[PDB]
């Protein structure tokens, strides 16, 4: 009946842009853990601090070194999210019923975990008013991004009330997509990541990840269901909170372990 | 009338409380700003590394210092931001139309600054689940606290929309009243803080500040002006955001200067 979702926040963002779905969630009966990933969120680190995708990601798998043996988690990640999800996935396939990429980038197993990044950097060029910065770490130079407001108010958030709005103003930090990590990584694994069931939720309104790229990233690694969500924006746990519940209510009772 | 208010989030907490009321109070017309206080919210700096009422309050002095000459602000402070609120009236009178104290801690200027928080101590002597530490700075010892979920959820958003307590389980931080600071500082002073216009906005169903010591505070140091708010509970800016707006565009319309 009931499973144990854990979500996963984008770059720039934090445990806190879950604050509507967890609590609908939770009334149906499940367990829900929002993690603020490496230097995200509440998090003390600042992200100057953080060298790979590996550290960024580090609190999501050692929660998911810590689950009890046999205990089961829905990953569910929204856009970057996905990447973490699927480092998870790769090393903890046993512990993962499955995983929902919402509005997400969703590797493969085929190419650099980086493909899919470098595939929507080429197709959404404009970054408005977002401010790029760099740092390094003992022998790379990694790129930082903090958001610009019209960003986030035109192309993230362009459909959610205005008080998802002010709280992203107040919340967002500094945050990197770690490209070139991604870039030089191994691939994930068929018996990782390749063997977890994957769903895929999206709407073609969100105006950040155009439909042709979500189309694309359907096309080049077909998941297991798709679910097509009508209107609503970038941020649908903000602006269709309820609509994906329904789909993760549906995805729990597919793939969650039952009980004896 | 429009005005600019400057919102003050108490300790433990950040700019992110605000969430709900500054877009409301912007639709009216009017300018809002709403800051971190040092080690809150995002800041970046642990509460473990600052070490003075004073230093806590840095980033709303720098503000109030900030301020072109000739304007005003009508400065909003919910539960220890009513401290800091004292702080910059003390600082920057002229620059302050009216105070507005939201379920706040209201210093007076007879007694020394921790007067109200050794009340307050007294008056709500348990904190459930909450955690306390102490930390070492200097020449003084420092307690910490980090807020109960429990007690968060019982005492402080009890009447709120079920997210904004689940926001404030996910953002909420250890923070300091600062007492012994507060207790060794000089008052306030009469012509600093005493000469500004203060107004006390409350409800009786505030389940950490009970009427009895909200009574107790106003009788303390009678302010210019009380609205008192049915229902609700500590967190008026959540729980009832649209009457504190219009409790506030009031305030503004009595206080806020004619251009």
């Amino acid at each position: 009946a009931t499973a144990h979702f854990v979500l996963i926040h984008t770059i720039c963002h934090g445990a806190w842009i879950w604050y509507k779905l967890k609590p609908l969630l939770e009334a149906a009966g499940h367990k829900v853990t929002a993690l603020d990933l490496a230097a995200s969120g509440i998090d003390p680190r600042q992200i100057e601090q953080i060298n790979t995708f590996d550290e960024y990601s580090e609190p999501l798998l050692t929660f998911m070194e810590s689950l009890p043996q046999g205990e089961k988690v829905i990953l569910v990640g929204e856009s970057c999210g996905g990447l973490n999800i699927a480092l998870a996935a790769d090393k903890y396939p046993e512990k993962i019923s499955a995983a929902v990429f919402h509005n997400a980038l969703m590797p493969d197993t085929e190419h650099s975990p980086s493909y899919v990044v470098d595939k929507f950097m080429e197709v959404f060029p404009d970054w408005k008013d977002t401010e790029f910065s760099t740092y390094t770490s003992n022998n790379e130079t990694i790129t930082g991004m903090k958001l610009g407001f019209k960003l986030m108010r035109e192309n993230l958030y362009t459909n959610c009330p205005i008080e998802d709005y002010e709280l992203a103003k107040m919340l967002t930090r500094k945050g990197s997509f770690f490209q070139n990590d991604l870039a030089q990584r191994p691939k994930f694994t068929e018996e990782g990541y390749g063997s977890i069931k994957r769903v895929y939720v999206w709407t073609d309104e969100d105006k950040i990840f155009p439909p042709e790229f979500q189309l694309w990233q359907i096309e080049n690694y077909k998941p297991d269901k798709v679910y097509r969500v009508q209107g609503g924006d970038h941020k649908l746990q903000l602006s269709k909170t309820n609509e994906l519940a329904e789909i993760l209510q549906e995805v729990a009772d597919t793939y969650a372990d039952l009980l004896a």
